[PDB]
């Protein structure tokens, strides 16, 4: 299957009201982005959901990556297997502003997307990380230069995001 049902916000950013787990299972994109933490512990939010959809194969692989390479930096990323969701998973660490991490690092986090021509992604630093989701979409639009398909689960949030752009 291919991406379908997205609204084009800019020349390279698309958005859909969808559960990113269901989009990944259907489309099996070349790259799905995980909203990760520095130790790749996929406990809640989108990370917990993507890891559960791989039946914990993502966490076992992530633990081996950490033991061999050490933790990521905030604003950094690594490429691991996408398992059943994608060819690759790009694990990207946005700042956790609820813990005093600098919001400037949200631009650095999205810059990691530019190494891939097409990605399926969530909004970074939204949810448990505490950033305003409409600010996260603005940083995405201002920073990502490649084609990004953003999936937003919550209908109320999706409608707010689309209204801020159109
Ligand atoms: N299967 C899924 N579990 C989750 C968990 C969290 C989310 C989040 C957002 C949303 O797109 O609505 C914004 C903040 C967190 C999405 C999904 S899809």
């Amino acid at each position: 299957n291919s991406f379908s049902g997205y609204l084009k916000l800019t020349d390279n950013v698309y958005i859909k009201n969808a559960d990113i787990v269901e989009e990944a299972k259907k489309v099996k994109p070349t790259v799905v982005v995980n909203a990760a933490n520095v130790y790749l512990k996929h406990g809640g939010g989108v990370a917990g959901a993507l890891n559960k959809a791989t039946n914990n194969a993502m966490q076992v692989e992530s633990d081996d990556y950490i033991a061999t390479n050490g933790p990521l930096k905030v604003g950094g990323s690594c490429v691991l297997s996408g398992h059943n969701l994608a060819k690759h998973c790009l694990h990207v660490v946005g700042p956790n502003v609820n813990k005093g991490e600098d919001i400037q690092l949200l631009k650095s986090a999205y810059e990691n997307f530019n190494q891939h021509e097409v990605l399926l992604a969530p909004l970074l630093s939204a949810g448990i990380f505490g950033a305003d989701p409409i600010h996260s979409l603005r940083v995405c639009v201002d920073t990502v230069r490649t084609n990004v398909y953003l999936a937003v689960f919550d209908k109320n949030l999706y409608d707010k995001l689309v209204s801020s752009f159109l």
